[PDB]
């Protein structure tokens, strides 16, 4: 299924007759705080993927990565733009 069908918002102060998609958006964007945490973890550790093909990750096979401090800048920078978060899967 859809982990996130489409991301968009106007304001969080939606004290008006808004759509059903509002409660659906706020639950899936509630993960966006931990998205930053998964990003910072990905930019320092990486992912267990050989076919990663993404510089926005420490385990980038032919590509570059950023230092722990530079990863702190890059983590929330990748969260807002919704970059490729592989994340190390079990
Ligand atoms: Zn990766």
């Amino acid at each position: 299924g859809s982990h996130m069908e489409k991301l968009h918002q106007c304001y969080w102060k939606s004290g008006e007759p808004q759509s059903d998609d509002i409660e659906a958006s706020r639950m899936k964007r509630a993960a966006a705080k931990h998205l930053i945490e998964r990003y910072y973890h990905q930019l320092t550790e990486g992912c267990g993927n050989e076919a990663c093909t993404n510089e926005f990750c420490a385990s980038c096979p032919t590509f570059l990565r950023m230092d722990n401090n530079a990863a702190a800048i890059k983590a929330l920078e990748l969260y807002k733009i919704n970059a490729k978060l592989c994340d190390p899967h079990p």
